[PDB]
């Protein structure tokens, strides 16, 4: 069957839900959240945050990177924002992220190296900041955290968002991170709602300042 | 708190797992599966297929589209393939997918319209096929199904994959679909392992042929 | 100097223009043409068409490919269209194009292979057509010609364009090709102005029909 | 004819070359230069530098931007480098570039705005530097100049290039700029050949330092 195993672990699943409710999911209304995360899908957005599936609309690229010009992601955002009128977008880094570890420790990898230059660009812009944590684990954490913020800086700079605020659509964009280790999910005091941007982030970034 | 609610529904979650095992996830080894899916993350890859989280490495774009040139996805694939040496890649469409419905019913949407031209391109190439299902629900289904295959045709045409076969890395790429309605997950008889491509797909596509 | 030679062949150039007129170019008004062409910049857009430089606003990618989702090109088009209100956009293939020859003769090349899958996709969709020219030179030509058209089909499907027609901006998009061999530049009877698309192209494509 | 005018200004051109030599261009060997430039194709790469056409292989995007992940450009570079074994790649900004002026003077434009965030990112990283030129013309110039360098920093960070040096292919990448005003073409003392990168650029950047 090639994946006999999986279709098996599946009819197994479908059984486990006697609560005749797949009907309930298929009747679930719009999502009110966009979650951008790492392909290292350690834990599913909803599950973490304790929501029903699909209550969260979801993108996943290596290292939850938002490129100014990556139409893969922007398409996901124009859709979620303009058409599902979600209330909150949120970039979510995760501690122990392979993308960030591979880039931090300038490890050659092949093609994705090119995408991770986007994360190495954050290492650059906060080089100074990252020194006064002379370690590994300390930096690593601080890097994946600052990743999640400069990603939000990227969202909020997208035309889509500016245009959505411009036309008076209520919306807010969070820099957020969660530990596969403890489950526990860190607010970064990064959550933008109009373009009072410079202010709301300096804050978030200063809450490293060794 | 802005999302007080969510951090609440979270410490709630973390409690629910007394089985002191977050340790078990943080110790989880490489994934052996890449799952490309719709941002319409109705259900999390693992959960469906009944696996632990992170056992499945995951990308999500609107309409589980693989572009020949979308480095957002390719980066995800070079990584998963070349570096996590996953055994199986699988594109997974889902019935009732908003991306496919929006494109099928040539609905103006804004920017994502441009990304969905990739799905309208599948509507074109199988125009003939899609007629002899003169309906809606019948087509819609048949379209999202054929989406998942021509996406696999796109993966298998990527340099990454050809190069991985070329250097004798065992790997296989499945066209797959699942119903939010029933949970049940359809094999499409689309699962490629060397470039005997033309053969293995004609098959899969012919299993529509009204 | 590393390129001493070039800065030399340059002060040489600047001399050659006594007609104190660089002033004339720096005072040149908006372009009224967008020209998408092959990086194989055999001949500069303007020169061919006998215009002053900059009278033509210009993009160049391998094989004058327009991707539905390539923001490199779309950015160039939104700019040229929306902001320089150019009257005519035109995709221009060229005979003996390395991109098309490399893809036609399924030659492994490395990364660009992935971009040329876009040209191999045109080879696919007109496979039938391309057979009844059982040769090489005949096909090759016919392929690079059909490239230039399905590229125009891609432009005209872009939101940018539809939106520009929608808001009553006069604009028209030509499928065009030129021979490095003879200089002479072929009209393809492919030049769209509203979305009477299906009509205006069938035409252009039928003018192969061996 | 729609463009009767252009096909006219063309048979006009082809005449003007009695020197029966289109044959000479069609027999022209590989290019030894890649030139990345602004779509604002004020002047054709070759012409400036006083070379025959096609002696220069050419990309053009708004503001001669190199994205880490823009496969439109990277494809052009892998091709030029790996397959035409060009000796020198060179990013070329131009004074009075619309892309840079539009972004510098944070002018809303539509979609290209998103691509120009790449140029606004250079404005950010050298914010300090750009202040001590309290003007307009002075900054503008200094910005388009620094654009051309951080673009080269982007090329040289591409896998393609590192891999080409790694396998002992002789190659060198110049930050370069030219004035539509005077024709004259500025060396920036930015021309990298191995990854002694940090050194060779600090230099180039310091030659602003008001
Ligand atoms: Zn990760
Ligand atoms: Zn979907
Ligand atoms: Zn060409
Ligand atoms: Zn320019």
């Amino acid at each position: 069957s090639h994946l006999f195993d999986n279709n098996d672990a599946w009819v197994k699943r479908k059984l486990a839900d006697d609560p005749q409710y797949f009907s309930r999911l298929a009747d679930q209304q719009a999502p009110e959240y966009l979650w951008i995360g790492c392909s290292d899908s350690r834990v599913p957005a909803n599950q973490i945050i304790g929501l029903p599936p699909g209550e969260v609309f979801v993108h996943r690229n290596i290292a939850n990177v938002v490129v100014h010009t990556d139409l893969n992601c922007l398409s996901v955002i124009q859709f979620a924002v303009d058409l599902l009128k979600v209330k909150h977008v949120m970039v979510v880094g995760h501690y122990g992220c392979s993308g960030v570890n591979a880039a931090l420790h300038n490890r050659r990898v092949g093609l994705a190296d090119n995408w991770l230059h986007h994360v190495q660009d954050v290492r650059e812009k906060h080089a100074a900041l990252l020194e006064d944590w002379p370690l590994g684990e300390a930096r690593y954490r601080r890097l994946i955290e600052l990743n999640a913020i400069e990603q939000v800086v990227n969202v909020c700079r997208t035309t889509i968002v500016n245009d959505a605020w411009a036309r008076g659509q209520p919306l807010t964009v969070h820099a957020l991170v969660y530990g596969v280790h403890d489950g526990r999910m860190r607010n970064l005091g990064m959550a933008v709602s109009h373009a009072e941007q410079l202010d709301a982030t300096y804050r978030r970034a200063v809450a490293a300042l060794s």
